[PDB]
């Protein structure tokens, strides 16, 4: 019980701290692209931003979201010591990612035409389509990279994941410098640089997995298990992708809706601050979520339902410390933190007025991240996808648009809808996790990976 929790707290933390740093590096890479570019003109900035929003919505959200299937399959397979199937699951995921990358590439070919038909400036549209075209190799590199990241994570190999992720980040800073400053490749420079970095990420990961002693038992695949693994990859990858797509889409929709409020420059700038602050906090809870998913899937696959419950409890301990830390820290500098993003007194005062709501977002996002990690580790990501629709699009979006436009709350009203949607999401997640039959979920894990 108490020693149960202490041992599981140790293992959850041993995975959460490196994975939190991994997520930091993940989200720092696009920020480095924007910073090294340091774009001078509105035409370039808008076109690149449109390419980023389009490629994230239609492509990158799916690529990252699909490997939640590997969090279920490879995690439970590692728990049952079904080590050969881990590599079969991983390589079935890579092979399945190839046609999806082709579909997304075809869509990205039409980004200029689609944006023009959507009433956007033709120069902006061409710049966006060109940037996205040079982001296409990132898709095929991620077809290897992302499944390999779960290949290492599900086995508890978070240190090589952290090493290669940070090494890729520093490599990306270098190639951004050479492409933007030395080669002077222009607006497409960072996009081309990203394609190089992720392919570099692809080779070092593939090199480690191929040659390390840690991956000797789990590397390789079984031919007669390929088709079945592909089936399961889609079975749990389709909802896992939907969960991420609905989270990223809502982010984009928030910014889009802020452009329709009065004084849209003020409301969009301030909403950009709330979003940046939200993701800045979410990298930590993402590391906790990855640790909870790994330990939940491992213990379920190992036939230990009780320690799986304890894994959720240990992750909730990390959530309470982490969320209380960032909430109180933000509330302390609520009247000051705005000056870290803008020199306008109006923007800083606005962010100061929203900071309590952002603190509530910290608590909820950390809680829902942990419980969504339980979903990915157990196998009911479909509940999480339908919960994302119900919480944010059926409840959060109508209430937020209402308060923003009706009660003249503007961006505060939009974030009020975010807070309410996150509240009902946490409530559903808490009810489904408290009513879970852990012995059956372990039995379902044993059958899922045989
Ligand atoms: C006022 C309205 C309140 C309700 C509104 C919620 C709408 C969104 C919730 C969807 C989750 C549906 C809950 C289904 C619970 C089934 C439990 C279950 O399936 O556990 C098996 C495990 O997932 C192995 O498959
Ligand atoms: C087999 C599965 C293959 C998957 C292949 C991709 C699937 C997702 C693509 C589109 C749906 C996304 C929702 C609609 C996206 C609309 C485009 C958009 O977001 O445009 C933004 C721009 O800012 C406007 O001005
Ligand atoms: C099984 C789950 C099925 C899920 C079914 C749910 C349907 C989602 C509905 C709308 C999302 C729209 C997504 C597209 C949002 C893109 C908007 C955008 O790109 O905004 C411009 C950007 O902010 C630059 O200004
Ligand atoms: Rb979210
Ligand atoms: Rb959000």
């Amino acid at each position: 019980q108490s020693g149960q929790l202490t041992a599981e707290l140790k293992r959850v933390t041993r995975l959460a701290a490196p994975m939190a740093t991994v997520t930091i590096a993940q989200y720092l890479l696009p920020v480095i692209s924007v910073m090294v570019a340091g774009h001078n003109g509105e035409l370039q900035l808008s076109g690149v931003a449109l390419a980023t929003s389009f490629t994230n919505v239609t492509g990158f959200s799916i690529m990252y979201g699909l490997v939640g299937a590997l969090e279920t399959l490879c995690g439970q397979a590692y728990g049952a010591k079904q080590y050969e199937k881990i590599g079969t699951y991983t390589y079935s995921a890579i092979a399945s990612n190839i046609p999806i990358c082709f579909i997304i590439s075809i869509i990205w070919f039409y980004i200029e035409n689609i944006l023009i038909s959507l009433g956007q400036d033709p120069d902006i549209s061409r710049i966006a389509g060109s940037y996205a075209f040079w982001l296409i190799p990132v898709l095929f590199a991620q077809a290897i990279v992302i499944p390999l990241t779960r290949f290492l994570l599900t086995q508890g190999l978070v240190l090589p994941l952290l090493y290669t992720a940070v090494t890729t980040l520093l490599f990306h800073v270098f190639v951004c410098w050479v492409f933007v400053l030395v080669f002077v490749l222009g607006s497409n420079g960072p996009a081309m640089a990203t394609s190089v970095s992720f392919w570099f990420y692809a080779v070092i990961l593939s090199c480690y997995v191929r040659f390390s002693s840690s991956c000797e038992k789990t590397r390789g695949f079984v031919s007669e298990d390929f088709v079945s693994c592909v089936k399961q990859f889609f079975q749990y990858g389709v909802p896992s992708a939907a969960m991420i797509c609905l989270e990223w889409w809502l982010f984009e929709l928030l910014i889009l809706c802020s452009g329709l409020l009065s004084n849209p420059k003020l409301e969009t700038s301030v909403l950009s601050i709330c979003l940046t602050t939200e993701t800045l906090h979410y990298v930590i809870s993402s590391g906790v979520a990855a640790a909870v998913s790994t330990r939940v899937s491992n213990n379920l696959g190992a036939g230990n339902p009780q320690v799986a419950r304890v894994s959720v409890l240990a992750g909730l301990c990390l959530w309470l410390v982490e969320s209380a830390f960032f909430s109180i820290l933000l509330f302390t500098f609520r009247n000051i933190i705005g000056y870290a993003f803008s020199n306008s007194k109006e923007v800083v005062d606005y962010v100061a007025d929203l900071s309590p709501l952002l603190c509530l977002s910290f608590i909820l996002d950390g809680f829902t991240a942990v419980l969504n990690g339980v979903a990915r580790g157990s196998g009911w990501q479909h509940i999480g996808a339908w919960n994302n629709i119900f919480s944010y699009y059926l409840v959060g979006a109508p209430v937020g648009v209402y308060l923003a436009f009706r009660h003249d709350l503007n961006g505060k009203g939009l974030w009020c809808g975010v807070v309410i949607g996150s509240t009902v999401q946490a409530t559903v997640l808490a009810i489904v996790t408290a009513s879970m039959n852990w012995k059956e979920q372990a039995e379902k894990a044993r059958k899922r990976i045989v």
